[PDB]
């Protein structure tokens, strides 16, 4: 694969990588083509990843959002839309995970990391972590076994950072 500036990774698999990191640092730093957002189907960044996101744009992916809400309706639990990349990135990925604290469905989460093949590198949270209630090793293992293409992960917590990287097979 071509060298690139994502620096301070560990290498999970032939495609997969881990950073203790905050997303929004890290967008800001290496200007990836892709970052991933950790959204919701009304793309209503108020928190978590997407609120920190929405954040550092000054509100502007917040906006844009919701002209693509008005035009488009909402997004499906498990999938996506490609919107700017506001001061961050060229591109933001806006990904919906299932949301456990709403009962929606956990196979939703394979669903959600399969729109990360349409892009050959991207750096990204764990889908469905956080706010989202899902188990964050569940979301490492179906990544690594989702996606195929080059994918860098930042992760907020050091401790959780270190109980992945500890518990990884």
């Amino acid at each position: 694969s071509m060298v690139n500036s994502f620096s301070g990774y560990l290498k999970l698999t032939d495609n997969v990588y881990i950073k203790n990191a905050d997303i929004v640092e890290e967008a800001k730093k290496v200007k990836p083509t892709v970052v991933v957002n950790a959204a919701n189907v009304y793309l209503k960044h108020g928190g978590g990843v997407a609120g920190a996101l929405n954040k550092a744009t000054n509100n502007a992916m917040q906006v844009e959002s919701d002209d693509y809400i008005a035009t488009n309706g909402p997004l499906k639990v498990g999938g996506s839309c490609v919107l700017s990349g506001h001061n961050l990135a060229k591109h933001c990925l806006h990904v919906v995970g299932p949301n456990v604290n709403k009962g929606e469905d956990i196979q939703l989460l394979k669903s959600a990391y399969e729109n990360f093949n349409q892009h050959e590198v991207l750096l990204a949270p764990l889908l469905s972590a956080g706010i989202f209630g899902a188990d964050p090793i569940h979301s490492l293992r179906v990544c690594v076994d989702t996606v195929r293409t080059n994918v860098y992960l930042a992760v907020f917590d050091k401790n959780l950072y270190d109980k992945l990287v500890s518990s990884f097979l």
